[PDB]
């Protein structure tokens, strides 16, 4: 149960529907989004390797703030 | 040189912009993109179906308008 916490630039409500979109898609996952401090957070067992990726199908620009 | 046209739902300019990223991963297309009216129209040799595929896993709200 790894706690992930990654930085996504989302702008608007829509920006942050989009993200809850592609991570319903993956599954296994549960996650967290904070919109006005363009955070996400997420405890899953996929790899960090596989969350990045899938953030960044989004179109949006994404960076790693590490786990807890 | 076929230029399809799609509906796609974007909120903000940041909106605008990740449709743009994700359409320049592919290749291969020139595109032109409105905001106020939600649309998207793209020239390219690429299949419909990957052109559909590829703005699909944006997670963003998208539907097949026409061709010609
Ligand atoms: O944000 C996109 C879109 O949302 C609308 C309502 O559909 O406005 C809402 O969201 C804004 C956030 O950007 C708020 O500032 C606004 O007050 C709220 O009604 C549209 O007006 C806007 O195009
Ligand atoms: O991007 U214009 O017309
Ligand atoms: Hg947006």
């Amino acid at each position: 149960m790894p706690k992930h916490e990654f930085s996504v630039d989302m702008t608007c409500g829509g920006c942050a529907e989009a993200v809850s979109r592609v991570l319903n898609k993956l599954g296994g996952v549960k996650y967290d989004i904070d919109l006005p401090n363009k955070k996400v957070c997420i405890e899953s067992e996929h790899s960090m390797d596989t969350l990045l990726a899938t953030l960044k199908k989004t179109g949006k620009t994404v960076s790693y703030l590490g786990l807890e």
